[PDB]
């Protein structure tokens, strides 16, 4: 019933700004993982163990393969691509080329209009999120599809 047209992800040219974009990422992803991890304290071990709560992480990951990047190059990029193909409002930002307190929010009510615009966008990504799976479900053969809420 539903046919969404299918937009060109490696058709198109990375812009080298886009490129930069997606290197600062991935530091800051590296930088925050590995925080976390000293943090909690994750000790090293000679395999990963679930139950040992052994992770080894705490190195750079400009050594790692192609394959180790390739699943984690794109966590949340994916939903950014769809958001500037399906919907053509690229903003204008930038051209091309001691402690304070955090504010509260909670405190403030929120708009009748927030609210309701913060919906549809939940429900495009969940659609998104189900015609991306779906799809993959009926290529590798179909099974199980228990997302039919």
């Amino acid at each position: 019933n539903f046919d969404p047209r299918p937009v060109e992800t490696l058709n198109v040219i990375i812009p080298e700004k886009l490129d930069s974009f997606i290197n600062k990422f991935a530091e800051y992803t590296h930088e925050k993982w590995a925080f976390d991890k000293i943090q909690n304290n994750w000790s090293y071990g000679e395999n990963v163990d679930e139950e040992l709560k052994t992770h080894p992480m705490l190195r750079p990951y400009k050594t790692f393969s192609e394959k180790d990047k390739e699943i984690y190059r794109w966590p949340i990029k994916e939903s950014l691509k769809a958001m500037i193909a399906w919907e053509w409002t690229i903003e204008k930002a930038r051209e091309g080329e001691y402690n304070p307190q955090p504010p509260d929010l909670s405190g403030v009510t929120l708009s009748r209009e927030l609210q309701a615009m913060a919906e549809q966008l939940a429900e495009n990504y969940h659609n998104t999120w189900g015609r991306k799976k779906k799809q993959e479900l009926e290529a590798k053969g179909g099974g199980t599809h228990p997302l039919l809420v």
